[PDB]
């Protein structure tokens, strides 16, 4: 049960190996460098995040914050929407 992790699942295929190459890089350092080096597609990284640091049902400050400094727009509206 947790209808934002189906939206990370969905929206991880919207991602692309090009925004997932960009939230990855502003992610070293941020998220940290072994978090990276499990992700692979993109809902791995959002697995890590929601399991303890900065996302939730209603709280994704962080990594909408990511795609923020991206230039987003179908991104952050769909993930804001949930949160």
């Amino acid at each position: 049960m947790d209808p934002f992790l189906v939206l990370l699942h969905s929206v991880s295929s919207s991602l692309s190996s090009s925004e997932l190459t960009e939230l990855k890089y502003l992610c070293l350092g941020r998220v940290g460098k072994r978090k990276l080096e499990r992700v692979q597609s993109g809902l791995d990284l959002f697995s890590m995040l929601l399991e303890q640091n900065d996302l939730e049902p209603g709280h994704t400050e962080l990594l909408r914050e990511l795609l923020a400094s991206l230039r987003r727009h179908d991104l952050l509206r769909r993930v804001d929407d949930f949160e």
